[PDB]
């Protein structure tokens, strides 16, 4: 589908048995979901943006729907204040950026 | 053009006559330029993102070209980590997300 950007874009994810609604970013290298109790092995990490770093965990090999789009790869789970999406994942379901 | 994502979104751009290299970001909902003297008056403003909030000097109806296209609006310069394009200015162009 096509996504205009007058509004934030959002869709819908499945994650760990869960939906939620998270934000394509294609300004982020990594996807970063809201703390999440998700099972399996991780490793501790620290992504940064704006205004500083954040605390993560990085669990390795997880399976996501974005869209309607079956995707796997590294997701990174903590305090962010939105559930995003990042190229990571975003090549993976072909999404692409047109003017 | 049509951008895939798996190497940054990063584009040139042209502000205040000065050639500098900008991610057009989908996650921003604001364009966010690093320090720099901009010809024009402006206003203190506060901005966030991942890690907190940073303070911006807004800029108000700033032309500027994005990959040899043209836009006109708010330009927020402040101590960001890279040159990032949001979704005010990515519409201006006709930008949108597909997959
Ligand atoms: C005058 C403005 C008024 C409006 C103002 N608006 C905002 O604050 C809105 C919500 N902010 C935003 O939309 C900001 C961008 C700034 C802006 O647009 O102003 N967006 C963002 O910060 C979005 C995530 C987000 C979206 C919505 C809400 C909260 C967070 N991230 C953008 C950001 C781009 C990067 C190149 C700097 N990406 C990231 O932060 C991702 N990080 C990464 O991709 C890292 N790997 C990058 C290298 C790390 N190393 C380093 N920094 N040394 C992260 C998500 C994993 C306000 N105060 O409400």
């Amino acid at each position: 589908p096509q996504i205009t950007l007058w509004k934030r874009p959002l869709v819908t994810i499945k994650i760990g048995g869960q939906l939620k609604e998270a934000l394509l970013d294609t300004g982020a290298d990594d996807t970063v979901i809201e703390e999440m109790s998700l099972p399996g092995r991780w490793k501790p990490k620290m992504i940064g943006g704006i205004g500083g770093f954040i605390k993560v965990r990085q669990y390795d090999q997880i399976i996501i729907e974005i869209a309607g789009h079956k995707a796997i790869g590294t997701v990174l789970v903590g305090p962010t204040p939105v559930n995003i999406i990042g190229r990571d994942l975003l090549t993976q379901i072909g999404a692409t950026l047109n003017f």
